[PDB]
């Protein structure tokens, strides 16, 4: 039975349609209550959001673990560190009992990827059941889920400090920039999501279902210098294409000179967050996935 | 008669095609040359660039003015002035002769304004011309002429130093984002330019021409709060219309609610600059424009 429930907002600064949202709900919450259902709105990053910067010291949607959640409080932490204590702390703490049930973290990309829900684990019958509710509720309007696990690659997020986690993420969109188009299609997914909540709360039930979700393999970077400078970039053909297959000999790159670097290897993938902004800096120039089926058990309050 | 010709890039740390163009010619200039004549690329804010930000102290596209350049170089002095006094000495000085001919300064714009030319000086012929046939080149990709100049309204540009200032100016490009077929349309442009020079150059006729530009007439801010804060944005009708007729009765600004917020005054203007990220700091929403004709008389040498 599910008790506890915020939306993160703002937790990267420059990423505004979130910061718009949870500043407006923190004034008037109408809009994100549910009789019987109180959701909390919650800046996660102000100092970033006042210098309209992604973040100030570290990218905080990636030190939600052990490693910087237990360091010893003192001013001369990376603000974000010192953040994600204070976080922690309110929502949490993360691994307990007390900790918050379920966090929405709003985020904004520059890639052409529409409206996606991340999925944190696979194995949780309960997200897949709300995820697939909210993908069937949206359409015609797409709607995609992006997964991770790996082993390696998953990072530790503001929202994993709940029970249940879920990615917001909506683009394209600059960052810096309000769209209304954009900011329409994010609180079309909140209202799908608190609904959901809602008919579980109110004792609904939910047959077993299906959804398809785009599995991480592996990040690619860019093509680069020997100093380390980009030396190609995202093909035309792969621009704006997020989500749609990529084929063994498909262009991914283009040079200045005008020659084409192929894709290569075995198998199909599917590229996801394709030229990213906030990724060059993290030598991710697009995110290659399998597309699989996730199968749902189903569930009562 | 015009000999020494200059491309900067970077003037704004996080407008990526020019420093990419730049970086690449200054490695291999093949592509910007033509015979008989010299062709410099320059990245004028080095400093932003590696931090992949638009400036570091203030912005270096503002200050080519008598107050800032005339100055004494100092250590107090931050870094965007102390950078265009060396450009200026560089490339200048400004207002004398034996300062550069011709400078295309390479910009980037979030705004939906594809191909754009900045023009400084309505009443300038040679300038006019060189508009007029970088339009008949590109045709039928549109290309716009936004004319700065005011009055009260015009900032002191890097490539105001020449003789012949040139802002060339290609959106919709998220800052930080490196697009193939944004990078391809400014080459096409600086392509027609360097053309253009070369003709001239070569005792080609220029007949009498006549332009379409769009002068800027009012900067428009968002409705703001009570603590100083967009309370509305930019509505879906005219996000992405940039150049297109705005009439009195329409739609400007969406709130959240939301309210639509009309245009009103007494007549037809022309929006610019429709949501671009960096004008946000500016107080922008977008400038106003009137479309006007200019004519050029001909010219040769
Ligand atoms: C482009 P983003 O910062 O919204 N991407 C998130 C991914 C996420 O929301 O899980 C991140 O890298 O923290
Ligand atoms: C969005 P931009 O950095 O191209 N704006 C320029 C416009 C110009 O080139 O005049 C500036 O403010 O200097
Ligand atoms: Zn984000
Ligand atoms: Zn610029």
């Amino acid at each position: 039975h599910i008790q506890k429930v915020a939306i993160f907002g703002g937790t990267h600064g420059n990423e505004l349609t979130g910061v718009f949202l949870v500043k407006h709900w923190l004034e008037n919450g109408a809009e994100i209550q549910r009789t019987g259902l109180e959701v909390k709105p919650f800046i996660t990053n102000p100092r970033a959001v006042k210098k309209c910067t992604r973040y100030i010291d570290c990218d905080l949607n990636r030190i939600f673990d052990l490693e910087n959640l237990g360091k010893k409080m003192s001013e001369d932490l990376p603000y974000e560190v010192r953040r994600a204590q204070e976080i922690n702390h309110l929502f949490g703490p993360k691994d307990s009992e007390d900790s918050y049930d379920i966090i929405f973290d709003l985020h904004n990309t520059t890639s052409n990827m529409g409206c996606t829900l991340i999925l944190e684990d696979s194995r949780n019958n309960f997200l897949i059941q709300m995820f697939h509710y909210i993908k069937t509720s949206l359409a015609p309007l797409p709607c995609y889920v992006y997964l991770i696990e790996h082993p390696s690659l998953k990072y530790a997020t503001t929202r994993s400090i709940a029970k249940y986690p879920v990615g917001i993420e909506v683009g394209p969109q600059p960052q810096g920039v309000l769209r209304a188009d954009i900011l329409d299609q994010m609180r079309k997914m909140i209202k799908h999501a608190l609904d959901f909540i809602h008919h579980f709360n109110e004792g609904k039930e939910f047959p077993p279902c299906a959804i398809e979700v785009y599995k991480i393999i592996e990040k690619v970077d860019y093509p680069r210098d020997e100093n380390g400078e980009i030396a190609a970039i995202i093909h035309p053909n792969l621009q704006d294409q997020d989500w749609k297959p990529l084929h063994p000999g498909d262009p991914m790159f283009l040079t200045l000179d005008g020659k084409t670097i192929p894709l290569g290897g075995d198998c199909t993938v599917y590229p996801v967050f394709v030229n990213e902004a906030a990724y060059y800096e993290k030598k991710e120039a697009f995110a290659k996935t399998t597309k699989l089926t996730l199968n749902a058990k189903s569930i009562r309050c």
